[PDB]
């Protein structure tokens, strides 16, 4: 498919590598630094390798308009929903200690400008840019401008949309990549339009490209990994009884180590060519290709037709299956029996 | 990715259907007709729609050679196992009609002219051609003389020796199949190039994709629907501790199911473009889209610049992110209050 690739600290991503899996917390801790801490313990015990947050400042964000406008996904305004979920600054740095205490890689996404220059602050190795803002080319400007790598989610926009960004991003000189999107929490199967992924890597070749998922289970992840997606993100949480309005479409440790051997097995059997010859499969064309073989008694002297001829396993005869009609014509060199496999010298 | 679609009996297939799963029973009942039925029951208690099974009739299929020959999952002769596995013409009859007894179609795979011709006295819609067999074009002219579509397995066979055997069913007026294959019993996930689809739907336009698989799970099937294909083949047991060479590599109830439920997700997300707009998302942008407002106090005749603009959630200002610059050099009508949205009314 291609050959790119860049590092995510010390986690190469692309497609000759293996696919990983962004554990997305996002809001799902409902501002609570212990519930967070649970879900964190929860991902690393079920072998997470990234977790990502969001980083919300409700006010750089938001004008006093969010106050007025509800999400999908909910039944109070986009503004309520942040303020309480929302980590301060002294919170969010604490996460971010504790991720990396446990081995992790944490990431994060930022809604507003103050949001990325806290990002930076703290150092994180690469940034999430979320639908909602591919089309905010000054946000892009700034994050690009931190130069590490970014991961753009891409739903909501047009190819020629995401020019503009990838415009941004290729002029500040990271790696990218874009994750193909649909932001309906959840995402019905009819609308994942996994198409979406050849697309994106048609119109950008330099872009590393896999999947952010809302649907209700593992399937599009797996799909897409079947068509070279090198990062799947899904929505963690350490139970699906928390409460908050992305729990529904996230993924559990269970679903998570799924996914991950889901991945794992899609990583090895994608791609490739169907010419390749498979030295594992030698033993069964010896045995199951066909030979041609005497059809009837065949006397000295008479002609090998389509009539006396006929082929049958296994493919050790002198002549395959694919000579049979070359015989036709042949004059039989000595007395044939029937069922016997032709032999080089059974013809002059 | 196309709209090709042939029937197989009232069974519509192609990229456009449901993908179809053939519950491939084979050798599985070790010439048991009463292993058989146990099997054929429960495929159709599972929700099957298709029964597969191998029509072996020794003496035409094989001389005397392939008693001296060891397939790779066997430690004895190909002709022994032949010996004991087959079901002679009137058990056979038996397993179709019970077959079809319960609302399934049944198909077979003959692997002799013999075997060809007692499929066609039995009328079965549609005919399988296994792999060892997709080189044998003696056999595939004559089964293609008998006018029902056909699927043809292309494992151990290159795209340009698969063309020949193309040819002939072209040539017969048939539509047909071709699914992908790797002949290892079981098939190393690594071994599997999903993309060899591709390179089969690219050299062979009016071809009905599918894969043939014997991995010991269903990632690969579920990728192969994920590519598009349309068939989906497994080999089938009632219960995984059955004797024989093919039950390692077979699907049970519960897996079928699985692979059912997989493949109706993944047929619904594939395919389709990047550029769609999806309704869903609409109240998602609403919020989520940042618009132009003032990053400071701006007092009436003062120039709106890069330096007193910015851009917030959510999207229902006078002006866009996307006209972010357009703003540049605007003089302001009014004083302009830090924080709010930049409207039509406050430039010149
Ligand atoms: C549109 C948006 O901002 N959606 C984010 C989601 O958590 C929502 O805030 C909750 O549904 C609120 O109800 C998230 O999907 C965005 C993202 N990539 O798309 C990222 O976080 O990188
Ligand atoms: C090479 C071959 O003949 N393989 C068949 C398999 O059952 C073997 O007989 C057992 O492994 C014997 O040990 C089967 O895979 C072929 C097929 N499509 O490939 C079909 O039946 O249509």
């Amino acid at each position: 498919q291609n050959n790119n690739e860049f590092k995510i600290g010390n986690r190469s991503v692309g497609y000759n590598h293996e696919p990983l899996i962004i554990c997305e917390i996002g809001i799902n801790h409902e501002g609570s630094l212990k519930t967070a801490f649970e879900m964190v313990d929860a991902a690393y015990n079920a072998g997470a390798e990234v977790v990502k947050h969001q980083t919300h400042i409700v006010e750089d964000e938001m004008s006093d308009e969010a106050k007025q406008v509800i999400p999908g996904n909910a039944d109070v305004s986009i503004y309520e929903i942040m303020e309480r979920c929302a980590l301060n600054e002294e919170d969010e740095i604490k996460l971010k200690e504790y991720v990396e205490s446990k081995g992790m890689i944490f990431i994060s996404t930022p809604f507003s400008r103050a949001a990325a220059l806290r990002l930076q602050r703290m150092d994180i190795p690469a940034y999430k840019i979320g639908s909602g803002e591919c089309n905010n080319y000054p946000l892009i400007k700034l994050v690009a401008s931190f130069g590490k790598p970014i991961i753009l989610s891409t739903g909501m926009n047009s190819i020629e949309s995401i020019k503009k960004s990838v415009e941004i991003i290729r002029e500040a000189g990271v790696p990218y990549a874009l994750l193909h999107c649909t932001n309906i929490y959840p995402t019905p199967y009819e609308d994942v339009r996994l198409g979406g992924m050849n697309d994106l890597s048609e119109a950008f070749p330099d872009a590393i490209i896999g999947l952010s998922d809302h649907t209700l289970d593992n399937y599009a992840c797996l799909g897409a990994v079947a068509l070279g997606g090198s990062i799947l993100e899904r929505h963690f949480t350490d139970r699906m009884d928390r409460p908050g309005p992305d729990i529904v479409c996230s993924m559990n440790p269970d679903t998570f180590k799924e996914l991950k051997q889901g991945a794992h097995a899609l990583k090895l059997a994608r791609g490739g060519k169907k010419d390749t010859i498979i030295a594992g499969e030698k033993p069964t064309k010896d045995f199951a290709f066909a030979s041609v073989v005497a059809d009837k008694d065949i006397k000295k002297g008479e002609l090998l037709s389509g009539d006396n001829l006929w082929v049958k396993r296994p493919g050790n005869g002198d002549f395959s299956v694919n000579e049979y009609e070359t015989l036709f014509g042949k004059v039989a060199a000595c007395n044939i029996r029937k069922g016997a496999q032709i032999k080089k010298t059974d013809i002059e």
